């Protein structure tokens, strides 16, 4: 009679969105109302270089020959986290797939999904987002043009020191990235809208209009989960 | 009994740890074993704000007026955040109590502390590990003098520009922030440990050998955390 825990279904999504469509933002509104884990990809090749373990030993033996680490490797790694307590009730994959090949070693390593929820919004708000921002080097201050500027322009508020926009922050390398992020994207939701498989599952394609109050993005997510 | 299985208590820690001392990586690796939410003061303050809540509107003003965010609002922050469905089988708070205060606010707020948790490492050590770091400001690329050092000294690999050292990340802050931290962590423990509260249990404390291999670490808190 204390036995009342029920295990309710695995909720396993694919999140998607360009570099300041603000889905990190999404990612953790959904890990805490539903109780799953957040992967990132950041996040979980730092941690995996950490462990120690057999796989940390081999990916920080890439790193240190140059080498970019591969796409079945990643996955390897992908299953790995997954294989984790914290992930009883699903997760949220935010970095992988990056590429078919990922996609299909998910496939093939047995990864089912239930849904791909993309974060679209429009590229010119994109990059007013990532090109204006600012640094303060020597403290790291963050400012932003638009969002959340300095007294002074292109000045630290404390100390005065000027501020420096990041080498990759320029509007150049940012509508650059953002291209090669929409290509690479809608490759993989193509191959996931033609998914056939017989290892894993179709998963439901999902997208946000994430141009709105987070609160209501949020919503629309929710509303969409639950149909 | 059809897919259904015991409630179990769920799991409360304080984590403590001064900077340098690695305490980040161990949070992620309970919180990954034992299915509970890792609670960091810096993330559950800018998520709150990046929340649109009525609690986080009220917290971004505070900061945007330039203010601190007192001892009770941080734990009606806390009370928030720990409401959340993610936080049903406990959590391990990272960053908070600092202060006597707030461990007293945690405390009538009904919160019950299983685990004090204390990764341990020596003050030459975790000096070392911060004053050593370097970073190209540009890039974000960061070095370490010793653990990860740059093929040319206050050169980055990539580029060449210059590397710096952040300004906190000077020896002389470096010893001031561990002079504090070790302080106010005495007075914690203290608190904790003379704890004569009516409201919540008596916490568990736990001292760690961080100076090991990060494996090494986490069973050591293991071994701690599952003793009967
Ligand atoms: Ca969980």
């Amino acid at each position: 009679t204390e036995n009342l825990y029920f295990q309710s279904n695995a909720m396993r999504i694919i999140l998607l969105g360009a570099p300041g469509a603000g889905k990190g933002t999404q990612a953790k509104i959904i890990e805490q109302k539903y109780n799953i884990a957040h992967i990132s990809t950041g996040d979980m090749i730092r941690e995996t270089i950490k462990s120690g373990s057999a796989l940390g030993q081999e990916l920080k033996k890439v790193l240190d020959a140059g080498e970019l680490v591969s796409d079945e490797f990643i996955i390897k790694i992908v299953k790995d986290r997954i294989s984790k307590n914290d992930c009883n009730n699903g997760f949220l994959l935010d970095g992988v797939p990056r590429t078919i090949p990922q996609a299909q070693e998910l496939d093939k390593l047995g990864v089912n999904i239930d849904y791909i929820v993309e974060v679209d919004v429009a590229d010119n708000l994109l990059i007013e987002r990532i090109t204006g921002r600012r640094i303060h080097p020597a403290s790291g201050r963050t400012y932003h043009t638009k969002f959340n500027p300095p007294k002074v322009a292109d000045k630290d508020d404390v100390t005065g020191e000027p501020l420096i926009t990041r080498t990759d922050d320029n509007e150049d390398t940012v509508k650059q990235r953002l291209s090669v992020y929409h290509a690479q994207t809608a490759k993989l939701i193509d191959f996931y809208r033609n998914f056939s498989s017989t290892n894993t599952k179709i998963p439901k394609y999902i997208k946000i209009n994430g141009d709105q109050a987070v609160e209501k993005v949020s919503q629309d997510i929710f509303d969409q989960l639950n149909k």
